[PDB]
């Protein structure tokens, strides 16, 4: 139900072995760790939840994009991206949160389906 | 070797049924019509060339942009995107053209793998 | 020495009246309050700190984009667009952020410089 | 009522000096040329056309950036950067097209407001 894709637009590849953090918010508005990977060699993490577990609710996912351009040697601006965003039964049952990576810039959408 | 994927930043969805047309830049700077379809369901588009048929050059590819909006009840911008690169034998063997479109805006990347 | 500036995708316009707060990281790692602010007709949001005051630390702009989409009518995917960087850690240096908003996605870029 | 503004996603910066060349789409369906320019130290490039001269039609504002890169020394994927679209058929807009290169990806946008 919920998968991730990340991109890197100075290379023109995915982006691989990215750290990927999933929190959900909790009822006294801090962010609880729910899940978290690493993206594979198609820039791609799933495998992070179920749909029993993935219930309605505000979720984070964090991309440690600092640290992916360290390793690549390139200097970064972002300490990471964020995607916060709230789950809804009502709309299709799958997300997928896309992101494409530069060092002074990020773009992300939802691509949600059936 | 060469797979377009368009994706849609207002439903959150892919863009389905968007026609693209591929061109060859030909000796005389023309472009000369290669290969076109229309995107699946998930937004993709595949089968448009072979490795054989697809040598070096400078390739376009349209995507109508305009149509897809104007299927939607949407106002558009664009006339059609426009993604226009060289094919290189020295790089990775399978490029992917990805396109994310708003109605006043749009972002392509490349994503070029063996 | 730090400017927002907010455009629309769906309406080809400056994004108006978006509601920003900035926040700093504190010594005990907690997100202090830094600075908020709206921005205008123009898309932009000026005047929200001093370079007195920006000193060196992890800044969060933070775009309250659904309350933007939600004054228009819409019901967008995210809560916000959330922009986390370390500033002044060379000299100061004046940060323009940025962001492209669309109901399902965004965008955003830096501009970065020394005076 | 025509402007281009150019960012680099890579430097965080404006990306100076890049050429821009405007086409008019001629009633023999070709692509005429229109205007031209390069983007300053601000990543802004002002006075391509007057309102007198910039009437209806389809125009294409191709924005070179394999020569932005390239003269970084960088090799990058595009040859360029298009940006089509029919320009003042409800009478007369101010249109900026504004875009953000990185060396295998770019975004633009366009803010059209009525004078
Ligand atoms: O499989 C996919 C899926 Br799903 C999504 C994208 C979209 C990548 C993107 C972003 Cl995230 C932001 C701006 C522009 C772009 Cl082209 C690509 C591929 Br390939
Ligand atoms: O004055 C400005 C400033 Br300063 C910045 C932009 C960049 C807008 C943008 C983003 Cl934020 C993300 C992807 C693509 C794009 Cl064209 C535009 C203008 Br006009």
């Amino acid at each position: 139900p919920l998968m991730v894709k990340v991109l890197d637009a100075v290379r023109g590849s995915p982006a691989i072995n990215v750290a990927v953090h999933v929190f959900r918010k909790a009822a006294d508005d801090t962010w609880e760790p729910f899940a978290s990977g690493k993206t594979s060699e198609s820039g791609e993490l799933h495998g992070l939840t179920t749909e029993e577990e993935f219930v309605e609710g505000i979720y984070k996912v964090e991309i440690d994009t600092k640290s992916y351009w360290k390793a690549l040697g390139i200097s970064p601006f972002h300490e990471h991206a964020e995607v916060v965003f709230t789950a809804n039964d009502s709309g299709p049952r799958r997300y997928t949160i896309a992101a494409l990576l530069s060092p002074y810039s990020y773009s992300t959408t939802a691509v949600v389906t059936n």
